[PDB]
């Protein structure tokens, strides 16, 4: 009984590092393209500057 | 919420640079122009001292 019990609590609240891994990158690629993006924007309103006489 | 808001408030609050450096370019151009008008017709009774005075 110990060894099926401690079977479940693993399939409960063990991590499946596999699918873990693949998040911590996937979060990562996705906060790199956020950072990336966020900067082009910032520079967005120089556009002003531009037009600006 | 914040964002679309902050979004709804710049429809109305901020300035369209673009048309504004428009207008104020058109603003400056009649103003030149008015003055060229004006300094001629500072001099329009001038034709009275043609005829004698």
């Amino acid at each position: 009984i110990n060894e099926n019990v401690n079977a479940s609590k693993s399939r409960i609240k063990d991590t499946d590092f596999a699918k873990e891994t693949t998040a911590l990158t996937k979060s990562q690629i996705l906060s790199q393209a956020s950072s990336s993006v966020l900067a082009q924007a910032k520079q967005a309103p120089n556009a002003a500057l531009s037009l600006l006489g």
